[PDB]
């Protein structure tokens, strides 16, 4: 139940933002905070190992979707005794060449971010990968913010799965709205 | 024995290179192939640990230096059950215990990107006052971590590298 560690740590924080989506919220969600806590990473590591199922555990490579990602594809990859690999999203115009950080073997692989939005920087991760002889169907994450990312990596081939929700997170929390 | 990991993974390369000192070079060592494969990353994180001693050990968080160190730190951390961190040379991300914590990066060229961590990690109240790398190039991070209160740890120089790979 990452509910209850997410708001232990404050990854999940109450206010008034604004989203890149253009959207008002209530909430402000991080990830990153669970990072500064090794009960609460090892809670998360050991969630996303049960969600990735097979898939993760028999992947010839985890990769991360930097930046947000990279420390849980590290830990994945650590505890799984693979092969890790990232990429990056590069400031566009300077003549910069995409590539998988790290040089795994090709083979199949599972993509790991921490927090789904649009789906958009999962799908960018997906097509340099695919570009350099990789292989993929798989994105895993640890929330979902249940906002078109699922739809958008089904549409090129890829299952999005999430160890948990937003809605549900919120709902548990008893956040109101 | 890192010279030879670092060789298997093709991480030294040669080309015409203007390192962040301002200086011409024809060597870049690229770290970051070594995690592509899960021998070779191991040893680095067993070399780290070594060099990394009970300042290491004794740290209440390790902290990573986006994104290159990132990785490291992240696998350090989970290998020591301690806190990570993180700072992009604002805040430490990840929000780790206050205390005395290690800076983690990959390779030190001038050692401005962990200055800056380390900058950002005492602004915020962490203290620190050692820093450790995979490789030092000799390009001045020593002497500036230094004057900054920080002792630069490397599992190995760059010129030992060199010399073992009879470069």
């Amino acid at each position: 139940m990452l509910a209850k560690v997410l708001k232990k740590r404050g990854a999940v924080l109450r206010g008034d933002f604004v989203l890149s989506s253009g959207r008002r919220s209530s909430v402000y969600i991080d990830m990153r905070r669970l990072l500064g806590d090794e009960s609460s990473y090892s809670v998360a590591l050991d969630l996303l190992l049960e969600v990735g199922g097979q898939d993760l555990a028999r992947s010839s490579a985890v990769i991360g979707v930097a930046t947000g990602g990279l420390p849980w594809a590290a830990m994945l990859a650590l505890r799984l005794s693979k092969p890790l690999g990232y990429v990056r999203p590069e400031r566009k115009g300077h003549g910069t060449l995409s590539q998988v950080e790290g040089d795994p073997p090709k083979g199949r692989v599972v993509v790991v971010d921490d927090v789904a939005t649009t789906g958009t920087s999962i799908a960018k991760s997906i097509e340099v990968l695919r570009s350099n002889g990789y292989t993929v169907g798989t994105a895993l994450v640890l929330v979902d913010r249940g906002e078109g990312a699922g739809e958008l990596l089904a549409r090129m081939g890829v299952r999005l799965v999430s160890v948990a929700t937003l809605k549900t997170i919120l709902e548990k929390l008893g956040w109101g709205g």
